[PDB]
């Protein structure tokens, strides 16, 4: 019944992370008839209920609505449930975004009926995004003759933080030493990740509606020295890091086409688009919306390590022949998302998050190696965090959003057989909501966030656990909780903390303090050897900073 | 101007060769909604529309009306066009299907209106054919285990001949040697291809709705012993040819869905499944349609050779690990068909028909290594046909639906290093609309039908070339005329001759002499030596005729 909705379309913690198509909802599009039994909406109604479709349910059931983490919605299905149905259920809202931009869920009963009728309606599928839109788009600001043969500025540039200004579409470049701003740069378009080149001379940010802007840190003023849209919906890049191939290609990854570029490493210009649509790996049934999640590069083989969500596939592709392309495409687990390499860089570990599964690929071999549950609801690693834990060996480990689990997988199969690919602990941490949890080599501690926790005090601390003390001998480690939110002095708001990252000498870690548009933010510098602040970072320009990214960690895979 | 039809959908001899869904046009279809400004048609006045669409138009304009050799025919440029120019265009008529059973392209006024209507509204894509449905229709009548473990028949299955008829949905198992119908099986629908397993066992037929069949040659009364559906509209099937794999896998490709499966090859049960959908080589450019022709085996590697027609790639897909599935994505020619092996087996030279190239992969590398014109229009090799040439070396040889020519290419990179990959000789056959060429390591002499050509004279005849007179001096070579249809003493519509096939020795070569269903039709078998008239096959069961495959040269790739 109707009810039901109380349970699938409430707000959890490990909800509020799907996709919300935001840029392609800004698309108009025409109204469709309606077929016998079926009323039609208006051109307005149509692109009332698109917009709140792609912002809202999308990300869930998918444009084409053929589904995703939510069932399919396709008219078949829905004119068999009926309009009464579909209101009644649609009338209890649904699950809230993320926080500070994010939507509230909650539906006017205008708005509902709309949903409901939109549903009983046929959708078009979102144009296309091919090579001749990418050219046209595609502009080289500098070229590579006209560029710096050597650092012409005098920044520490492997020590640089690159910072996303969200609702700004900016990014800031700050110093890790100093804390200064050493200067704000326009994307024009909100920024989701930050990487680097293999060298650590090129800056490469992709923003939420598939811009990529290419920036050269040697400039004696860095600033962007290409850029191209390589769909509508995008939140992944990365470059390439096998020895010998360094700067030579960047790969983007998108939402909506569903599909994945690989790009010249100088100049961006767009070689060769692929098509992720195809078959889920255990039904093998055809999927018109596998979208690109997380983008990594091999450090064993001169191949790209692309995530296809839905359809459970992870991809390696190799970029040394462009136009006899080989590719290995992996039955993985279905819902992948984001991961990362363990310490020796040959094996990705990733998370189908919705299964609440690892999957590990051997990328040296290429081929999939185990696929673990973590015991956990929803891990959301980040990229993880790899360390030495004084029982088990290597080990890298993933908080979860959808509960305060903290969970280490073995990553040693020749030093530590037993223990690899195995669950070898879980344990809490402060709450429900995790995103991102870090480490570094030179560090002892182990620092785990609740940015999506419902209480306040949670949201905007951090636990800290010591590696050093851990056992594995069954118990729960303890750890200390620092208050981030609160050395941050920001009267207004819940603001939430988020993702820890270190500096290139492993000794400060940095984490946002992220409010609203409207509202104050800071970044926080921790020393790490004492747990103490060390610096806290305002400025009338820091707004909404979210994701930060020092050049060497990034470049180097450290983590 | 409307009056273009009378050039744009004239029909010519080579464009009554795209493919007909009058198996996917059974299915009954809905009746979409009409947008504002549209008038709609009733659930049956589409319906009709949509399955005359899919016989005679889809073909060239596509099943989703997005391009194949025609152009895109999508609502937003139809309803641009508007009704008035639509039915002034297809009040011309289109272009003829094949001979025989084809459409005539001819429309009433009523049909016409239909038409004109239908492309004004949004279509509904076909359903997809995925695992479930596939092993919903997969049925093994004999288990492995339960089959003869020798042969059980007296027949000399290398000399055997697989013969299509046609319309019936039959195949005609003939004796090499005494000419006899050992036996007639049936499969429901139109079989289009045979094709045998390395071992010589197991003999494939392809349906043109996507049923596959497999029979075991080695029962006392051969039958099929397993069957599956892979699709709605297929066209290929191809076994498993590298040495230590006889017998391990089979391979179908469809039309509708854009997809290829790989299937165990005595069981016939559904492995993996993988869709065609996809980027254009050239313009990168997603194309929702690209269809399935020709599928090769390699003897290099353990591969399958598949052609994907409107993106313009063929893959070199792995088989030796299906869930770590290693493909090679080729990017060649659009429009790719047909091809075959060259006489060493090493190179894939294949006809990217609608460009008049020829597209020659090496299948040991992986890569492409040429992209040659042929000087003519729309080569149609079928598996085309390799021979020593005298003075120019190995060479493989296509005929021309478009016009006269056959056009050879050297193919010896490494003994005859100018000549290859080159058109080194081009000379006229009979006339146009040549569907097969063919020869044999046995013979001396090479055989090209002119089966739709508009001439009853020439369409019922076949040019044969002494290839052991043929010189190096750029003149062109004689032939001379075999009377085929004539010899098999049959009054009927102008029956038309069609594909060489040779026995096991390579003593005698027979032709189909193809009429309609309610019409006489003969097979008739050539004396190599002489060229002289050795024997007509004619039976009551023997009804349209059409492809002939001999186990040993289809086991071997021998032509
Ligand atoms: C696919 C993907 C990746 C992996 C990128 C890669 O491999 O390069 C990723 C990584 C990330 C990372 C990577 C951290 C790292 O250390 O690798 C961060 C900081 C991040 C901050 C946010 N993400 Fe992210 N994120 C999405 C998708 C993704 N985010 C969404 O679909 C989602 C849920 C909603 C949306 O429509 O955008 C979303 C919302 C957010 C945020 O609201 C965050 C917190 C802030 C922000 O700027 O938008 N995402
Ligand atoms: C993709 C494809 C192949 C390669 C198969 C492989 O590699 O295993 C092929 C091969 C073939 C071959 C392979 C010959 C060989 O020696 O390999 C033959 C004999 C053949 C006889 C015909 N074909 Fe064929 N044929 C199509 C497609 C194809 N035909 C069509 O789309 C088309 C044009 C129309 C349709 O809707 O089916 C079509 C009409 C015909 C005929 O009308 C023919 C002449 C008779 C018949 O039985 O239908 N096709
Ligand atoms: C992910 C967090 C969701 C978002 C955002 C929205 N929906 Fe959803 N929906 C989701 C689930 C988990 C379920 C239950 C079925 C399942 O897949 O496990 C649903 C269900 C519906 C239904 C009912 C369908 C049925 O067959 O009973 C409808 C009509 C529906 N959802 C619509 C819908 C709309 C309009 C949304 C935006 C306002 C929306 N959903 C968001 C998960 C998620
Ligand atoms: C292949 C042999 C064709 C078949 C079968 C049919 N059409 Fe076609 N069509 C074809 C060509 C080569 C062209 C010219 C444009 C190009 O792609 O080079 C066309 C054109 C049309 C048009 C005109 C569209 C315009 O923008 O002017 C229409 C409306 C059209 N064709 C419709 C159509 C229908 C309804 C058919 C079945 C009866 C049909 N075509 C068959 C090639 C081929």
């Amino acid at each position: 019944d109707p009810a039901a909705a109380l349970e699938d379309h409430k707000t959890r913690t490990d909800n509020r992370s799907e996709p919300s198509l935001d840029n392609l909802a800004q698309q108009d599009v025409a109204a469709p008839g309606a077929p016998e039994g079926v009323s039609a909406l208006s051109d307005a109604q149509y692109n009332e209920a698109n917009k709140i479709y792609f912002e809202r349910c999308a990300g869930c059931h998918g444009v084409l609505r053929k589904g995703a983490t939510g069932k399919a919605l396709t008219p078949d299905l829905t004119r068999d449930l009926g309009f009464d149905y579909l209101q009644s259920f649609i009338t209890y809202g649904s699950p809230a975004g993320m926080p500070n931009w994010g939507t509230s869920g909650e539906l006017s009963a205008e708005q509902v009926d709309l949903m409901a009728n939109y549903l009983l309606l046929d959708p078009a599928a979102p144009p296309e995004f091919g090579m001749k839109e990418m050219r046209e788009s595609w502009k080289v600001h500098v070229a590579p003759e006209d560029r710096p043969t050597q650092q012409e500025n005098d920044w520490d540039l492997e020590n640089l933080f690159s910072v996303t200004l969200r609702d700004a579409g900016q990014i800031a470049l700050i110093d890790g030493a100093t804390y200064e701003i050493k200067s704000v740069l326009d994307t024009g378009y909100a920024v989701h990740i930050s990487r680097l080149s293999a060298s650590g001379r090129y800056l490469f940010v992709i923003g939420r509606d598939g811009k990529v802007n290419m920036i050269d840190l040697w400039m004696k003023e860095p600033t962007t020295v290409a850029e191209i849209k390589i769909g509508s919906e995008a939140r992944s890049i990365e470059t390439s890091k096998m020895e010998g191939w360094e700067d030579k290609y960047a790969i983007a990854g998108a939402y909506w086409p569903p599909q994945y570029v690989i790009m010249d490493g100088e100049t961006l210009e767009p070689k060769k688009i692929q098509s992720t649509r195809g078959m889920t790996y255990d039904e093998q049934e055809y999927h018109p919306e596998p979208r690109v999640a997380a983008i990594l590069a091999s450090h064993y083989r001169p191949e790209f390590i692309v995530n296809v969500k839905e359809t459970g596939k992870i991809l390696l592709v190799d970029y040394t022949d462009l136009d006899n392309l080989k590719t290995t495409e992996i039955s993985a687990e279905r819902f992948l998302h984001d991961g990362g390499l363990d310490g020796s860089h040959r094996y990705f570990i990733t998370a189908a998050n919705a299964r609440n599964k690892l999957v590990v690929i051997d990328t040296k071999e290429g081929k999939l190696v185990a696929i673990e549950d973590t015991g956990g609801q929803t891990p959301h690693p980040g990229r993880g965090a790899n360390f030495v834990h004084p029982t088990f060996g290597p080990v890298w480990a993933t908080s979860h959003m959808g509960d305060d689990s903290v969970a280490l997988i073995g990553t040693d199969p020749e030093g530590h057989p037993d223990n690899a690919w195995k669950i070898l602990d879980s344990f809490p941490a402060l709450g429900g909501g995790s995103l991102f949890i870090k480490t570094h080599p030179n560090s002892q501690y182990l620092y785990v966030d609740a940015t999506l926790n419902p209480e306040a005090e949670i949201s905007g601390s951090v636990a800290v656990f010591d590696i050093k003390a851990m056992t594995g001998d069954g118990s729960d480690p303890e750890f200390k909780t620092l208050p981030i939110a609160e050395w941050a002095g920001i009267t207004e708001g819940q603001p939430r903390v988020v993702q820890g990252e270190f500096n290139k000498d492993g000794t400060e870690v940095w984490f946002s303090v992220w409010n609203g548009k409207d509202q104050e933010s800071a970044l926080v510098v921790v020393d790490d050897k004492t747990l103490e602040l060390k610096h806290v970072i305002k400025d009338e320009r820091l707004v909404t900073p979210t994701g930060k990214f020092n050049v060497y960690n990034t470049m180097t895979d450290t983590y």
